């Protein structure tokens, strides 16, 4: 199998690149989430579906494997996380391309699309849009009644509980999911720099509130999400009924839904995959 993995120069950033599969083949991004993640766990998990396309995972900028960069806040926007995803695809002559997103992957995955005619479609897990939503749910989480501002909903959850023990609690149905998922996230043995996830907080990403962005879409787009999936779920059905896109909820399964429901998910994500390409197979 094809594998082409090194730190791709976009510009602002070097961002680590997995580039797997056929050259010629169909082509994938993948937008992990976050912000401040990586694309391991995300790969181990989406990977066995994907042969015959070329899928090109890679780490945002400053996040997880990529190069550190310097210390300015005003490097991490949404914008230009969407903006690398056209350079990387530049940079590696892809010039029409498929999205897969994971969480905040979402945002970038829906404004990739929504300025980029060369984005063709998504598959949009877990996605994570409103932020003071998830935030009344953190808060929720700890015992708290939601106030209306959502940093305050933020720091007052953190000031009961640790944010890995709420966003655990969220995140994971199962102990089982949750070691699973640790055991494999610790054994990449990746020390991603803080400064991603200091930035956005830093420029206000708890207030973001993308919802109202949402609009029917055009280009094939699903929705698949699970059902104990805390960070999502609910919300999910809004993301879906705005963008006019399928939705699959799978019964016991948190955010990392392939580990928690793998039958249900390779069911759900192989139909979404066919669904990329209606000129052939056809609507939903």
């Amino acid at each position: 199998m094809r594998e082409e993995i090194g730190y791709v120069p976009v510009g602002e950033a070097e961002l680590y690149v997995e580039d797997v599969g056929p050259v010629e083949g169909p082509a994938l991004f993948v937008l992990h989430g976050g912000p401040g993640g990586n694309a391991y766990v995300l790969r181990e998990g989406l990977q066995d579906y994907l042969e015959g396309f070329r899928v090109v995972y890679f780490d945002q900028r400053g996040s997880g494997r990529s190069l550190e960069l310097p210390q300015d806040p005003r490097l991490f926007t949404v914008d230009a996380l969407v903006e690398d995803t056209l350079l990387l695809a530049e940079a590696l002559g892809v010039e029409r391309f498929g999205l897969l997103a994971h969480g905040f992957g979402a945002v970038v995955a829906l404004e990739v699309l929504r300025r980029f005619p060369q984005a063709e479609g998504a598959i949009l897990l877990a996605p994570w849009v409103n932020f003071p939503w998830l935030a009344a749910r953190l808060a929720e989480a700890a015992g708290l009644a939601p106030l209306p501002d959502p940093e305050e909903n933020l720091k007052e959850a953190l000031k009961r509980e640790e944010p890995k023990a709420l966003f655990d609690r969220l995140m994971f149905p199962t102990p089982r999911g949750r070691m699973a998922y640790e055991w494999l996230a610790e054994g990449a043995g990746i020390l991603g720099s803080d400064a991603p996830g200091l930035a956005f907080l830093r420029n206000g990403l708890w207030r973001l509130d993308y919802t109202p962005y949402l609009t029917p879409e055009r280009r094939p787009l699903y929705v698949l999400v699970g059902e104990r999936d805390g960070t999502s779920y609910p919300y999910a059905e809004e993301v879906a009924s705005r963008l006019r896109a399928p939705i699959r909820v799978l019964p016991e399964a948190g955010h990392y839904l392939w580990i928690d429901a793998p039958e249900a998910f390779e069911e759900a994500f192989k139909e979404a995959l066919a669904a990329l390409v209606p000129a052939l197979r056809g609507p939903l």
